[PDB]
């Protein structure tokens, strides 16, 4: 007469099986939830079943919800991943969220870097008293700080990913319970690193340094730019300024962190060097001085928001992460992005060259790999590395690309490497977003398919096999990746902002999970072969 030890048959078994695989942004029909209440203690050993449980629990009610709290500790204990869904607006048990954050404390610092942009945001359904009230033990705000002591790296971008909030005056303005929380979780910050020893203390006052730099480097940039006058007046303005170090205080500075790459230490910034792009928005390259004695070339743009690029390099470095994790290495280019403010910010450089201009400069992309990269034996006269180098990196954007459904891609915006790797810039259109209308789900371009040898070759068979390859590795983490974007949802991101009812579904429908291996497989080359075909 008892639950404990109830056992499913084979039907209720598959019946079950479905279920808690069903991706996390789907809601489960009243019959589902009955039928996994139901057989609750026979889904305790599965710990992918407990997020599909915690769905079916009506927390208005005492005694069930009790109940629940109760199999939670009984519970397999959920992976990490799976825990990045219980932070989301979609749960606001006290002890659901923390069993959340105490799941999430199991992830190393390397991964827990990789959630942070997403765990801040989080940081909105969090309880903005408990934050507050500070001037299964940690909320999320606690556990994120108390890393941050232990780990420089964390406490940077937690440094960064906070101001950026603080500095909001939109959020400001619609939403200031939620501003206040964002300055409480600063405050919170501050005093956690001030009750630290005198290392955390350090680290702490070269946080203030480089807010310092960041603060007297857009200071210059404000001189520069307002100063009628041609390029080549604004560049000579902008290094007189940064040659004078007692002036301005950038080009010999006290060892500080990079706050683009933290790890990386720097001095300040080689004067002479600094220019001013061509660019309409005039930012600037600025080549820093490395500890070591090299240096770290950096674009830095002002009176400009980074935060949606900011967002698309974060996941664009996750899935490149993911698919390194499982051995396959595309040769992607996930350069470092970030927002100083919500008007500035820094973004790694690239040495590079716009398809645009190989074209117009070489005529084409196999004549710019047969000038700078020739072998007599090679494909098509090109070094194999090359050529297999930009194969890989082709298939990989073009993955990419499709599922965040990048859009305007002009040939200005995809850049090429003289080791062969290829990659996108500027994501001003994701989320199927796009300048012109009815724009294809695929982004080829026929210089492309030309770089690669045509469509007879055998490269570009290779480009369609990891093409496939990508796809599959990337739909087995739709949990993980549709989770962090769901911790997106109210974000100022334009393009998510537009409509952050239906954003996450927008990824999901990329992924094709109502197919299957065999048959994602087959629609991809579909739409390899039809994108193909349309540009002939």
């Amino acid at each position: 007469m008892s639950d404990h030890d109830l056992k499913p048959n084979a039907a209720t078994r598959d019946q079950l099986n479905i279920i808690v695989s069903y991706p996390p942004t789907k809601q489960l029909t009243y019959e589902e939830q009955d039928l996994v209440w139901k057989f609750r203690y026979y889904l305790t050993n599965q710990e992918k079943a407990l997020t599909k449980f915690l769905k079916c629990v009506n927390w208005d009610l005492p005694q069930e919800a009790k109940q629940a709290l109760e199999l939670l500790g009984k519970w397999k204990p959920m992976d990490v991943e799976d825990s990045l869904e219980l932070l989301s607006s979609h749960y606001t048990n006290p002890t659901v969220r923390r069993y959340a954050v105490a799941r999430l404390r199991q992830a190393d610092d390397e991964d827990l870097l990789m959630y942070l942009l997403q765990l801040v945001q989080a940081l909105k359904y969090e309880n903005f008293d408990d934050i507050k009230n500070g001037l299964l033990e940690q909320d999320l705000c606690t556990f994120l700080i108390s890393r941050a002591c232990k780990n420089s790296t964390l406490a940077n971008y937690l440094y960064w990913y906070v101001i950026v909030e603080c500095e909001d005056q939109d959020t400001q303005q619609r939403d200031p319970k939620t501003h206040e929380m964002y300055l409480n979780v600063m405050r919170r910050f501050s005093q956690a690193l001030l009750k630290g020893d005198k290392s955390v203390r350090v680290m702490r006052s070269l946080l203030a340094a480089q807010q310092t730099f960041v603060d007297r480097l857009v200071h210059l940039m404000k001189a520069v730019q307002r100063e009628s006058g041609n390029r080549k007046k604004k560049n000579e303005r902008l290094q007189a300024l940064l040659g004078d170090n007692e002036k301005m205080n950038l080009s010999d500075v006290e060892l500080i962190p990079l706050p683009l790459e933290p790890q990386v230490k720097i001095r300040g910034i080689i004067p002479e060097t600094a220019t001013l792009f061509k660019s309409a928005l005039m930012p600037a390259q600025l080549f820093f001085k490395t500890e070591d004695g090299g240096k770290y070339p950096v674009i830095f743009k002002h009176g400009d928001d980074l935060r949606q690029d900011q967002l698309i390099l974060q996941i664009i470095s996750l899935m490149d992460k993911l698919l390194r994790k499982e051995n396959l290495d595309l040769k992607l280019t996930p350069y470092k992005v970030l927002a100083t403010s919500t008007k500035h910010g820094f973004m790694q450089f690239i040495q590079s060259v716009p398809v645009a201009e190989v074209l117009d400069t070489e005529g084409s992309i196999q004549n710019f790999f047969r000038k700078y990269a020739p072998s007599e034996n090679g494909p098509n006269g090109i070094s194999a590395e090359v050529m297999d180098t930009y194969v890989k990196s082709c298939a990989g954007y073009c993955v990419i690309t499709y599922i965040l459904g990048v859009g305007d891609r002009h040939l200005d915006n995809l850049l090429l490497t003289k080791t062969g790797k290829l990659f996108h810039i500027d994501f001003g259109y994701i989320l199927g977003r796009d300048p012109k209308p009815l724009p294809p789900p695929m982004k080829l371009n026929k210089e492309m398919v030309e770089g690669m040898g045509g469509t007879q070759s055998e490269q570009y068979q290779e480009f369609r096999k990891q093409c496939y390859t990508a796809f599959l590795h990337l739909r087995r983490y739709s949990n993980l990746i549709l989770n962090l974007f769901s911790l997106m949802v109210d974000a100022n991101i334009p393009d998510i902002a537009l409509e952050p009812d239906k954003t996450v579904k927008k990824v999901q429908d990329k992924f094709r999970l109502d197919l299957s291996d065999e048959e994602a497989v087959h629609y991809m080359q579909s739409l390899i072969d039809e994108s193909v075909h349309a540009l002939f």
